């Protein structure tokens, strides 16, 4: 994606309550859950409060579950972390996002 910040990159939800929504990932830490203060507020009861956080580590993204009670899936799998690449489908309960690289630092 050429129009994001250089070091950024985007999640947009494909499926989902706020289909179309899309959210800049460009911080060491984008937290995503239920709760209020979530920098990705995802409101719906299949996601936990506290569900997961999208890292900004070596140059790279990273999604990381911190606890969901549903899980986080990365290409359908449940999974602890992964390294995300471009096209990645992340399912955080019934939202459907997919993560997308931004322009280099």
């Amino acid at each position: 994606v050429e129009g994001l910040p250089p070091g950024s990159a985007l999640l947009v939800v494909k499926r989902g309550p706020n289909a179309g929504s899309r959210f800049l990932l460009d911080q060491a830490i984008t937290s995503a859950g239920r709760h209020p203060d979530s920098d990705i507020f995802l409101d719906d009861v299949t996601v936990s409060r506290r569900h997961a956080e999208f890292r900004l580590e070596n140059n790279e993204f990273n999604v990381v579950d911190v606890g969901s009670l549903n899980g986080t899936y990365v290409n359908r799998e449940p999974v602890d972390s992964a390294v995300l690449a471009n096209g990645d489908e992340v399912q955080i309960g019934k939202f459907r996002l997919v993560f997308l690289t931004g322009p280099k630092q």
